């Protein structure tokens, strides 16, 4: 649909922004407010710093993958600079919140909760035929109530055909990217699987930086060994044991995220 009927086209007058959130090569995000009330983030495009086509693909996508656990797509602003609005989530980055003393509080219970939601919501991914590719706690939001929503589809890809490739030049964060992906740009649902893994232990070390100590290269030779990450500080074995199923060697062994939602549920009611 051409912006003159795209429903998610506003004004840029309906936004005022009111305070800038990040600032990097692509933009800038901001807090926002629409039509005066309702507030909004606002992700801003620079202008040359790459393509707005590859900008708006995002939003684009965001179109097709709507649920209470995703951050929802609040408009567009398809003329430059161009804006990308969003709902706002009020205790922003999930690796952030679990460092606050308002995250540092939280229970073993809540934790498994929180663990509990984004499942939930990578499990509607995974029925819809998507992929993120890029899941981890930097990229789930926490709102004002400590619910999670899965964040950021910059990276997000539809499956008609049951895997996506990229390409040979094409580079990924080590520690959280499944090794089919690392080493041969296959990603599929499983390889997020292996990501919410990581996730995991984001989430019971209050956001600690995954294997710790270790190199890249570290890790990469653990791995092949058949090592997995180094049982975290205060982790309930049953978790970790539940991260392990994450990590298994092949991706077809490793467990739906429906799965490890009802898992997590089970987990979290008990405690
Ligand atoms: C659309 C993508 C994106 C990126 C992003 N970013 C980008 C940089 C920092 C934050 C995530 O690390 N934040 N930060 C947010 N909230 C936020 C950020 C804060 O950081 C100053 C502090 C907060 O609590 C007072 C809340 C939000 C949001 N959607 O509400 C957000 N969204």
């Amino acid at each position: 649909k051409p912006w003159w009927e795209d429903e998610w086209e506003v004004p840029r007058e309906t936004l005022k922004l009111v305070e800038r959130l990040g600032a990097g090569q692509f933009g800038e995000v901001w807090m926002g407010y629409y039509n005066g009330h309702t507030k909004v983030a606002v992700k801003s495009l620079k202008q040359g710093s790459m393509s707005p086509d590859a900008f708006l693909a995002e939003a684009n996508l965001m179109k097709q993958l709507q649920h209470q656990r995703l951050v929802r797509l609040y408009a567009v602003v398809t003329q430059e600079p161009i804006y990308i609005i969003t709902e706002y989530m009020e205790n922003g980055s999930l690796v952030d919140f679990l460092k606050t003393p308002s995250g540092i509080k939280l229970t073993i219970n809540k934790l498994l909760d929180m663990a509990a939601q984004i499942a939930e919501g990578m499990a509607f991914i995974e029925e819809r035929n998507y992929i993120h590719r890029d899941l981890r706690a930097a990229n789930i939001l926490v709102s004002d109530t400590l619910s999670c929503k899965i964040a950021d589809f910059g990276l997000a890809r539809l499956i008609e055909d049951n895997e996506y490739t990229a390409r040979e030049g094409a580079k990924f964060p080590i520690k959280w990217t499944a090794p089919e992906a690392i080493n041969y740009g296959t990603f599929t649902i499983k390889s997020d699987v292996w990501s919410f893994g990581i996730l995991l232990t984001e989430i019971v070390t209050h956001g600690r930086i995954p294997y710790p100590g270790m190199t890249n290269p570290e890790v990469i030779q653990n791995l092949e060994r058949g090592y997995r990450m180094v049982r975290p500080d205060n982790c309930p074995e049953e978790l970790y044991q539940l991260m392990r199923l994450c990590w298994k060697e092949r991706p077809e062994d490793r467990p739906t995220f429906d799965y490890l939602r009802s898992v997590l549920e089970d987990f979290f009611t008990a405690t």
